[PDB]
C-alpha cells in the first residue's frame, strides 16, 4: 500500500509526530517503505525532526538503507544543520563514515554544504576527517572548493590531513593555490604538520608557489612566501623556477614579490634559459607580431619585466642551449642600452 509509506513519508518529512505515531500503530504500515525511493528515517533526518526519528528507531527500522544515489539517514542528516540528527543516528548505530556512490562520507556533503554545527558534531564523534571521494577529494579540498573557511579551520583542528593528493595530485595547498584562495592558505599555512610540507611536490614538480605563480594569485604567493617560508628556488620537472613562470605568463607582480624576497634570478630552465632570456624573448615575438600584422592584409610589460630583472643584478650574458645569451634573444637596441644602464 504505497499510499500508507507515502503518508508516513510526509508526515516524516513535515514532523507530524501525531499521525506518525497512529500509523506506526498500524500492521498494514511498512516502516521501511520507500515513497518515490524515500524512506521516512531520510525525510526526517534531512528536515531535523529528532522525535520522528526517535519513533522510527523504536520500530526497528534499517538504519543503513541507502537510495538510489547510495545516501542514507546520515547522509542527508548531513543536507541539514541540525546536530542533534547526528546525535540520534549515532546513539541508534549508525556508520558516520558510510560512503554513497560518489564514496562521499557525510562530512563531504556537511562540507559542501556549509553546516557547520553538523561537520563539528560528525568530527567531535570520531568520524574520519580525510576520507577520498571517486574524486580523491577530502573534506579538505571541498572546504577550499567552496570558500568554506570557517569550516576548513574547524576540520584542520580535528586532524584533517593537507597532504593527500586527490586524483588529480593536487594535496591541499596545491589545491588553495590553483583555487586562487588566499583565506583558505593562511589557515593551511598556520596548521602545517611539519614545515617542510611547504614545498611538496606534486608529480611534474609542480608546488603550491609554482601554480600560485603561474596562475597570478598574489596574496596566496605573499602567503607562502612570507608565511610559509616556501622555497623560492625549487625547480620542476621543467626546471623551471616560480620566476620562470611569473616571467612566462608576464605577472608583474608575482615577478616583484619574487625578486623582493630574495628569489634567484640566473637559474636555468631545460632548454637553458634564465628568466631574462624568457622576459626578452616575449618582447621581441610582441615586436614581430606587430611588424608582421602591419605587413599583412604587452612588449612594454615585457621590457619592463626585463628592465626589472637587470637591476635587481640578472646575469646578462648566461648562454642557453642554442648559445645565445639574454641579449642574443632581444635585437631592439634601446632596450639593450636600457638593460646595460640598470645594471651592475
Amino acid at each position: 500500500s504505497g499510499d500508507l509509506n507515502e503518508e508516513l513519508v510526509k508526515a516524516a518529512a513535515n514532523g507530524d509526530v501525531a499521525k506518525v505515531e497512529d500509523l506506526l500503530k498500524r500492521p498494514d504500515v511498512d516502516v521501511n517503505g520507500q515513497c518515490a525511493g524515500h524512506t521516512a528515517m531520510q525525510a526526517a533526518s534531512q528536515n531535523g525532526h529528532v522525535d520522528i526519528l526517535k519513533l522510527l528507531l523504536k520500530q526497528n527500522v534499517d538504519v543503513e538503507a541507502e537510495d538510489k544515489d547510495g545516501d542514507r539517514a546520515v547522509h542527508h542528516a548531513a543536507f541539514g544543520d541540525e546536530g542533534a540528527v547526528i546525535e540520534v543516528l549515532h546513539r541508534g548505530s549508525a556508520d558516520l563514515n558510510a560512503r554513497n556512490k560518489r564514496r562521499q562520507t557525510p562530512l563531504h556533503i556537511a562540507v559542501n554544504k556549509g553546516h557547520l554545527q553538523v561537520v563539528k558534531t560528525l568530527l567531535d564523534f570520531g568520524c574520519h576527517p580525510s576520507l577520498q571521494d571517486s574524486e580523491g577529494d577530502t573534506p579538505l579540498h571541498d572546504a577550499i572548493s567552496k570558500k568554506r573557511d570557517d569550516i576548513l579551520a574547524v576540520l584542520l583542528e580535528a586532524g584533517a590531513d593537507v597532504t593527500i593528493t586527490n586524483n588529480n595530485g593536487f594535496n591541499a595547498l596545491h589545491h588553495a593555490a590553483l583555487r586562487g584562495n588566499p583565506s583558505a592558505m593562511r589557515v593551511l599555512l598556520s596548521k602545517l604538520p611539519r614545515p617542510w610540507i611547504v614545498d611538496e611536490k606534486k608529480d611534474d614538480g609542480y608546488t603550491a608557489l609554482h601554480l600560485a605563480a603561474l596562475n597570478n594569485h598574489v596574496e596566496v604567493a605573499e602567503l607562502l612566501v612570507h608565511q610559509g617560508n616556501a622555497n623560492l628556488d625549487i625547480q620542476n620537472v621543467n626546471q623551471q623556477t616560480a620566476l620562470h613562470l611569473a616571467v612566462e605568463r608576464q605577472h608583474t607582480q608575482i615577478v616583484r614579490l619574487l625578486v623582493r624576497a630574495g628569489a634567484k634570478l640566473d637559474i636555468q630552465d631545460k632548454d637553458g634559459d634564465t628568466p631574462l632570456h624568457e622576459a626578452l624573448r616575449h618582447h621581441t615575438l610582441s615586436q614581430l607580431r606587430q611588424l608582421q600584422d602591419m605587413q599583412d592584409v604587452e612588449k612594454k610589460s615585457a621590457a619592463s619585466i626585463a628592465c626589472f630583472l637587470a637591476a635587481n643584478g640578472a646575469d646578462l650574458s648566461i648562454r642557453n642551449k642554442k648559445g645565445q645569451s639574454p641579449l642574443d634573444l632581444c635585437p631592439d637596441p634601446n632596450l639593450c642600452k636600457a638593460l646595460a644602464k640598470c645594471h651592475k
